[PDB]
């Protein structure tokens, strides 16, 4: 019983974090085999961050300009490549703690765990979701760039996010591990803003089906709605329109419980218009969009053979 | 910017988790040097869990009755001691991944990070607080006993909780690492219940001072209250009475901001009686009691030199 927002265990990622310093600019890098991946703006001085020409900044930088430290071990840079917004530093030492890994680019709505680091030291770990506007509603301070986001399936760490910058609004933006930005953003200290943040309707649906499994069935269906109508009421509450793939992605949830997406969309229809009153669902006092279908079923209470 | 419930990085604890099996009963153990600490009810068969005599169950158990596995490595038990509700298995192999550690018994209100394991494999990590009734509002399934809770100061892991059982209500109960239970509970499958769960008022106060620092100052003080009056309104909302130590524990928060505990107690006075309306604080739509003063200041936005 119980229902918490869990991150994956962070140990396999902790063994890859290092400090990268170029000049008087320091952030974090991800050390896999003999390459350290880090945001490319580690090469920029304070003023160069308004409109950098990263090409030209890098061509003036030699290897000794880079200090990379794994704890008390200095790793010497023997070469570099710029790949999109991420800089690959080849180092003289292959990381003996490299886990089985891959790079994957996630989709908005999907969740992952973040290991927030400063000065190459892991600070803490927390679970989050890619918002539909491609930002993450994270918790990041200056010096946290290079912190990565990941998922762990069996023993294989799928890295999906590297952290670069914070938007004026306070939300965060970054790239995959190939350095391509998530969203229409750029690594430049320039006035930028994200689109309108919708709510991940499919995630809130998987959440309600969860409540139904564990026992919280207050506010359960008492009506119906054509997918279109829900979208109309959801539009006023910046709720991401619901598609039939959304209706199918629930998989073993409309079933294995026997309630319908529309019946749930109807309970959601009311809680967005009339409110939650004083009651709560799975502890949360607000509709939750950071749980996906896989996250839901893992924590759900099981049947007891007697 | 941003404000998330962060667990400490779990890696140092992951390297200590093992599987402990006695007979046909399996749970997790904590492997430090050449001792594995695990809940003592690993020695009980299904029926022995209503009213066990652990003394007598253990005296009938020899070392070979214990299978302890660290991954693919079997660790042979060479002796055991029962210490309160925790069983110490001495093993033929000292754990080379033992971090610098200590055992500490935390106080209700204090937070810690939980590494939930099944079959000796870390499953995920999440931050929680010891409730005033000594339960933890965790997320635990059968087989998760032996999962531990911890804090990390610098590189020293302070283990503070080992997980034993789930109450009828769905909340969780466990011991320190000396095996003394947190609360008036026992490792027996018997009808048990916790006291009334109060809210950690000092934690909600540190939270509001945080909101004030980061910028959310809606609902800020517009009145005053003698500590006594707040307690009167807090009594109806099962809010833990507020003491002057509580008023002093804020430390650099009433100051370093300049608002008063009572002014905050007054804003809290209203949000408990009239409500939060449609607004939220630091994202949460409910009053939060799982952040302490230290948790608050670490994540708060800093001043930019210009």
């Amino acid at each position: 019983s119980g229902f918490r927002k869990m991150a994956f265990p962070s140990g396999k990622v902790e063994g890859c974090m290092v400090q990268v310093t170029c000049g008087t600019t320091t952030l974090n890098g991800l050390w896999l085999d003999d390459v350290v991946y880090c945001p490319r703006h580690v090469i920029c001085t304070s003023e160069d961050m308004l409109n950098p020409n990263y090409e030209d900044l890098l061509i003036r930088k030699s290897n000794h300009n880079f200090l990379v430290q794994a704890g008390n071990v200095q790793l010497r840079v023997i070469g570099h490549s710029m790949q999109n917004c991420v800089l690959k530093l080849k180092v003289d030492t292959a990381n003996p703690k490299t886990p089985k890994y891959k790079f994957v680019r996630i989709q908005p709505g999907q969740t992952f765990s973040v290991l927030a680091c400063y000065n190459g030291s892991p600070s803490g770990v927390y679970q989050c979701a890619m918002r539909p506007n491609f930002t993450i509603k994270g918790s990041f301070l200056n010096g946290s760039a290079g912190s990565v986001g990941f998922n762990i399936d069996y023993d294989c760490v799928s890295f999906c996010y590297m952290h670069h910058m914070e938007l004026p609004t306070g939300v965060h933006a970054g790239t995959d591990l190939e350095g391509n930005f998530y969203g229409p953003f750029v690594d430049r200290q320039t006035a930028q803003a994200a689109g309108t943040d919708t709510t991940i309707t499919v995630n809130v649906l998987a959440w309600l089906y969860a409540a139904v499994i564990n026992g919280d069935r207050w506010f359960l269906n008492r009506f119906t709605t054509t997918l279109n109508d829900f979208n109309l009421v959801a539009m006023k509450y910046n709720y991401e329109p619901l598609t039939q793939d959304h209706v199918d992605i629930l998989g073993p949830l409309s079933a294995q419980t026997g309630i319908a997406v529309l019946d749930m969309c109807a309970s959601l229809k009311e809680l967005l218009q009339n409110g939650m009153n004083g009651r709560t669902i799975l502890g949360s006092a607000l509709l939750e969009d950071e749980f996906t279908p896989f996250d839901v079923v893992r924590q759900c209470n099981r049947a007891t053979l007697q």
